[PDB]
């Protein structure tokens, strides 16, 4: 679960 994928990102 990367941060590019996260909503945010």
């Amino acid at each position: 679960r990367p941060p590019g994928f996260s909503p945010f990102r």
